[PDB]
């Protein structure tokens, strides 16, 4: 047993064996749209997933992963808030059980049916690792999921969650493109912060984009039909893998837009 997201062992328990969950940069947040600073020396973000090389899809237990390829700089995020290059390593996607719910960050207290979160790690400090450890070592990139129209380009994942439907399970998952995940627009806002499951270290430079993508209610439905248990365990659906907002406190979300 360890930190899951039941009555027992969710959220508000994680503090006992992660004391960082009272920290003082803790993810998510409720991003106040009206408190967040337009910042015009913000850059562009920089997103070159030209080359990305995906690997595999994993069920960890608390979501899934897709991961990729970071033995090169192939799929790099640059430029926005950031200083230097981060190495794509891995996306998964934190969701409800139901539509009203299933973002961590939320916009003016709305919660949006999903979140993506597209982790990468500052290659100045050599691997994820050694990332994890400094305070500008991640940077992740947050889109928003409502429920309307399908993504075409999320199509190719839930197809392949049949296969890793309980915790370890994994599936070969290669030439995967994640640009079929963003929205049109790069506009974000950013604000320092953590790793949103234990161990929460406070390592994040946390970008989430204004505009939400589209997802079709089958789509997400095929989300919430994965296990958080393993294989011949009473059967426990991953729904509702989300950490609630944490408290702001001494920190500015800056936007990049007017
Ligand atoms: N702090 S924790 O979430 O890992 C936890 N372990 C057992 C019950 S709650
Ligand atoms: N949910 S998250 O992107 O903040 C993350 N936490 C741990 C590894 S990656
Ligand atoms: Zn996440």
């Amino acid at each position: 047993h360890h930190w899951g997201y039941g009555k027992h062992n969710g959220p508000e328990h994680w503090h006992k064996d992660f004391p960082i969950a009272k920290g003082e940069r803790q993810s998510p947040v409720d991003i106040d749209t009206h408190t967040a600073k337009y910042d015009p020396s913000l850059k562009p973000l920089s997103v070159s997933y030209d080359q990305a090389t995906s690997l595999r899809i994993l069920n960890n237990g608390h979501a899934f992963n897709v991961e990729f390829d970071d033995s090169q700089d192939k799929a790099v995020l640059k430029g926005g808030p950031l200083d230097g290059t981060y190495r794509l390593i891995q996306f998964h996607f934190h969701w409800g059980s139901l539509d009203g719910q299933g973002s961590e960050h939320t916009v003016d207290k709305k919660k949006y049916a999903a979140e993506l979160h597209l982790v990468h790690w500052n290659t100045k400090y050599g691997d994820f690792g050694k990332a994890v450890q400094q305070p500008d070592g991640l940077a992740v990139l947050g889109i928003f999921l409502k429920v309307g129209s399908a993504k075409p380009g999320l199509q190719k994942v839930v197809d392949v969650l049949d296969s890793i439907k309980t915790k370890g399970k994994s599936a070969d998952f290669t030439n995967f493109d994640p640009r079929g995940l963003l929205p049109e627009s790069l506009d974000y806002w950013t604000y320092p912060g953590s790793l949103t499951t234990p161990p929460l270290l406070e390592c994040v430079t946390w970008i989430v984009l204004k505009e939400p993508i589209s997802v079709s209610s089958e789509q997400v439905l095929k989300f919430r039909k994965l296990n958080f248990n393993g294989e011949g365990e009473p059967e426990e659906l991953m729904v509702d893998n989300w950490r609630p907002a944490q408290p702001l406190k001494n920190r500015q979300i800056k936007a990049s837009f007017k």
